[PDB]
């Protein structure tokens, strides 16, 4: 209850909240039915409109006007936005050429330069091509600030989990907005697009870059706009703050176009109808700019144009129903859409069972379009999982389609042409980052990026220190002129061992066999150095990782490969080695196909063994050092020592072989040589985060041996594939991947046909960051390159998409 009898004289869009029953003027209060009686009359005129004409030119004031042609408008912060096109003889922004802009040009008083964030909802990236002769004032802004062709949204594509993670930096699955429909078990509440509950602060998670800024003394513009404010009246607020007296003016403001979305829906992504709504923000853009102008702040000010996420073509008669899938449709509730998410309708039904809900929607129609997960199975780049507002069972529907429980929710609930939410690697759903101002490099390119990382940069350009987010600070330091945060490396935590030959082949008791008896100083001198690491730098080309938790942990050389063996986890850390384009595939001898060894530098008590394998009628085993690429009959047999082996269920074999076997060689073909990186990841609480060794739910039976969950391998080789990966002088180039260790191909819907058919696509889905690796390993890669920081951070970023 609002004793709404107060005056909002002299208080519109004031900037503290004042608390109940006082009456609101803020730009949110209509949304919360709180607004004093004359609100609309005070802080929202409209009378004139928002130019000024000729004939207003030194008008007397006349407050009742939505903005001021008179003389003092300057002083009193209100011009119309083109008052000194109009009145003066200026020229339009959009007119000037662009100008190089050294240092800030502020006037006196400005601490530091404002940020602001001009964020689009629905600007789908291949707009800036695509509208460019429709949007001039945008364009200026993309040509002469610094611009990437596209910058990657977060999974779900939806509106409300990416603009909170551009104010967070941080997942959805970490900052709690997980889509813009949830439900909270632990709080028994839901959250809705309508209603009053979305507006509790329990949704909100994380420190959006208003409370870091508040927090450290920074003044803040408030973020949220309603809807009915028009576009013309946000502008002028913004640009009325910008005049407030320096102890008052805030430091960073945003502002909020709901268009093009808006129409998007209405007509798709590329509809005739499109074409007026890019103008029109282009408009809105320039009234900006103007303003800036008058206030001599257009050489001042950090410009942000961003966008939350893209807009695809999909139609009503693009529907999946899961009535034509499941009996029992009536036991589930679905959030429904462009992602699906499904669980009980009832929690005392105890008749309800997921795996029977997975298994009919399996692989279940030729053309299915969508696939259903269990929410720990989605590809870890996705990172939806550790949140319990996300339902475990999760359909990551095909893009241009959607997913719905009966048809009767399609046409009882075509209405639309565009939708997002899908994947974030899909084309349709990327959107747009400009940043134009003195911190922001001049006429710049820089390459796609993840909307994660501008909170760090937000923080930067404000002087602020961002909290703990999913951004990795310093990655984005190319895109500025000056306030780069200069990091350094993570100090290792543990130090390895180089063992010598220490154990007797008698002393090993593991079941395992090889026909291995068969055998100078010429090929002996020569082994010795090999095991003492004298190729180690040909395998390992950057550094050794550094392990960045407490452990305990052995280097092991080979002429092929070298590997940072886990005393605690039995097994590899990360295997590294290098295949030049030249190098040979070879096949496993016959006599050889079971052959594992005993690895003379390890103890028994810290090796693995083949009886658990034996007796594990589930799992079997594979090598993280390919047996196929060794570099010689003798050196084959390094390849089978027990400290290479790792568990591997047969269906996962499959995947695995296929790498090794194949796709290595003809990776190394076409990149003129590659160095890999390979080994296992625990994360049984799917956090994205390491496991320490009490969380592994699982082991080969009978033993200590735990069972990955994935397995990924980076693959790095030279920029500059003129030059092979093992003499390169320059940048790099890398693709990864995390495959989920999983003991059937369900996922591969023609899994039943050869490899060739059906690997490859499964992985692609599965691409993922280095980043993504360290954070699942507690590894730090690329410690020694001759590269700068900031670069190998912008690399450990990257993300090999697949496509087009
Ligand atoms: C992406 O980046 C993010 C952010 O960096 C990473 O997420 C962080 O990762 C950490 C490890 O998972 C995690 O540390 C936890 O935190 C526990 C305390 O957490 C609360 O406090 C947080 C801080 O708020 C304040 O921030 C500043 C200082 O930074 C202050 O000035 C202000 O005053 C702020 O208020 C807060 O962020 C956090 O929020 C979460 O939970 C809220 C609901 O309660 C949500 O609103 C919000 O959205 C957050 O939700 C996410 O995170 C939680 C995990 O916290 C997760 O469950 C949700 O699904 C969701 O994903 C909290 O309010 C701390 O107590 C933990 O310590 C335990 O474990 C250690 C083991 O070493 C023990 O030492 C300790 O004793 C304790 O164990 C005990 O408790 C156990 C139960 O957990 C029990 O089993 C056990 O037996 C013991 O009794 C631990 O440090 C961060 O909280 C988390 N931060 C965020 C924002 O998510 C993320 O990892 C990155 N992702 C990737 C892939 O890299
Ligand atoms: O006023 C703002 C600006 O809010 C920020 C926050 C952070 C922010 O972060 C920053 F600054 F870093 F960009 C920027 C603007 N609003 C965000 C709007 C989204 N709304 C929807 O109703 C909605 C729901 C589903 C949709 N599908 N498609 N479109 C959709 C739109 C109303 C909200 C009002
Ligand atoms: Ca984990
Ligand atoms: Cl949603
Ligand atoms: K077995
Ligand atoms: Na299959
Ligand atoms: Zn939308």
């Amino acid at each position: 209850w609002t004793a709404t009898s107060g005056s909002c004289k002299g208080r519109c869009f004031e900037l503290q909240e004042v608390g109940p029953p006082d009456c609101r003027c803020d730009n949110l209060c209509k949304s919360y039915s709180s607004c004093c009686h004359d609100f609309d009359e005070l802080c929202l005129k409209t009378a004139r409109g928002w130019e000024c004409t000729k004939d207003r030119c030194g008008e007397v004031r006349n407050e009742e006007n939505a903005c001021h042609c008179s003389e003092d408008c300057l002083s009193r912060g209100d011009c119309c936005t083109n008052y000194q096109v109009v009145c003066k003889g200026e020229s339009h922004w959009v007119d000037d050429d662009c100008e190089e802009i050294k240092v800030p040009e502020c006037p006196a008083g400005f601490v530091r330069p404002p940020l602001i964030i001009f964020s689009v909802d629905g600007f789908r990236a291949s707009y800036m091509k695509k509208g460019s002769k429709v949007m001039p004032n945008i364009e200026k802004l993309r040509s002469c600030g610094t611009h990437a062709p596209y910058m990657r949204p977060v999974y779900p594509t939806k509106t409300f989990p990416n603009l909170y993670t551009l104010a967070t930096g941080l997942y959805p699955e970490s900052h709690g907005i997980v889509g813009n429909s949830m439900y909270d078990p632990v709080f028994d509440a839901s959250f809705h697009l309508r209603g009053r509950e979305k507006f509790n602060h329990r949704w909100w998670g994380g420190q959006p870059l208003w409370i870091t800024a508040t927090k450290q003394g920074v003044r803040a513009g408030t973020f949220f706009w309603s809807v009915s404010i028009p576009h013309e009246r946000r502008i002028l607020t913004i640009l009325q703050w910008l005049s407030l007296p320096d102890n008052e003016r805030p430091s960073v403001y945003a502002f909020y176009s709901e268009q093009p979305d808006f129409s998007g829906h209405k007509y798709g992504p590329f509809g005739p109808e499109m074409t007026n709504p890019l103008r029109e923000i282009d408009k809105t853009v320039g009234q900006l700019m103007d303003g800036l102008k008058q206030l001599r702040l257009h050489r001042c000010v950090n410009v942000i144009f961003v966008g939350d996420h893209g807009m695809e073509d999909v139609t009503c008669d693009r529907t999946e129903f899961l009535s034509n899938y499941l009996t029992n449709v009536d036991d589930i509730t679905l959030v429904p859409g462009t992602l699906g998410r499904i669980r009980a309708k009832s929690i005392n039904n105890s008749k309800y069972d997921p795996k029977t809900i997975i298994a009919a929607l399996t692989c279940k129609k030729p053309d299915q379009h969508f696939k259903p997960y269990m929410k720990q199975h989605l590809p870890k780049r996705l990172h939806y999982a550790n949140n319990r507002r996300i339902e475990d069972i999760h359909l990551l529907v095909d893009r241009r389609w959607h997913v719905a429980r009966k048809p009767l929710d399609v046409y009882k609930k075509c209405f639309f042409q565009g939708d997002h939410g899908f994947d974030n690697k899909v084309n349709s759903m990327q959107t747009v980052f400009v940043g134009y101002g003195p911190t922001f490099k001049y006429r710049t390119k820089v390459p796609p990026f993840e909307n994660i990382e501008l909170y760090n940069v937000m923080c930067d350009l404000l002087g602020l220190k961002p909290a703990p987010n999913n951004g990795t600070h310093g990655s984005l330091n190319h895109l500025l002129r000056t306030n780069t945060f200069r990091p350094t490396m993570p100090d290792e935590v543990s130090r390895p061992n180089y063992p010598g030959i220490m154990y007797l082949q008698s002393e090993f008791d593991l079941g395992c066999t090889c026909d291995d008896k068969v055998e100078n100083k010429l090929e002996e001198l020569n082994k010795r150095l090999h095991t003492k690491g004298s190729t180690k730098e040909r395998h390992l080309l950057y550094g050794r990782p550094a392990v960045l938790y407490r452990t305990s942990y052995d280097i092991l050389y080979h002429t092929d490969f070298e590997s940072g063996y886990s005393e605690i986890f039995l097994m590899p850390l990360w295997t590294s080695y290098t295949i030049s384009k030249q190098a040979e595939v070879s096949s496993i001898p016959e006599h050889l196909t079971n052959c594992v060894r005993p690895d003379v530098r390890v103890s028994p008590g810290f090796s693995q063994n083949c009886l658990a394998y034996k007796n594990d009628k589930q799992m079997s085993y594979g090598f993280l050092f390919p047996p196929y690429l060794s570099s010689s009959p003798e050196a084959k047999y390094d390849a089978f020592l027990v400290t290479n082996m790792v568990p591997m269920y047969p269906a996962f074999k499959r995947v695995w072989a296929y790498f090794q076997r194949v796709l290595v060689k003809k990776y190394a073909s076409e990149r003129n040589g590659v160095n890999v990186i390979s080994g296992p990841i625990f994360d049984y609480n799917y956090d994205g985060l390491r496991d320490t060794e009490d969380e592994i739910k699982q082991y080969v039976e009978g033993s200590s041996i735990p069972v990955p969950t994935h397995y990924y391998s980076i693959i790095t080789s030279c920029l500059d594939f003129t030059q092979p990966a093992d003499k390169c002088d320059g940048p790099l180039s890398v693709s990864s991947f995390i495959l989920p260790h999983r003991p059937d191909n369900d996922e591969s819907c023609n899994s039943s046909e050869d490899e060739s058919k059906w690997v490859e696509e499964l992985m692609k889905m599965h691409t993922a960051r280095v980043r993504d690796i360290e954070h699942l390993t507690g590894l730090d890669f690329y410690r020694k390159t001759s590269r700068s920081y900031s670069e190998i951070l912008t690399l450990k970023t990257y993300l090999h998409t697949y496509e087009s």
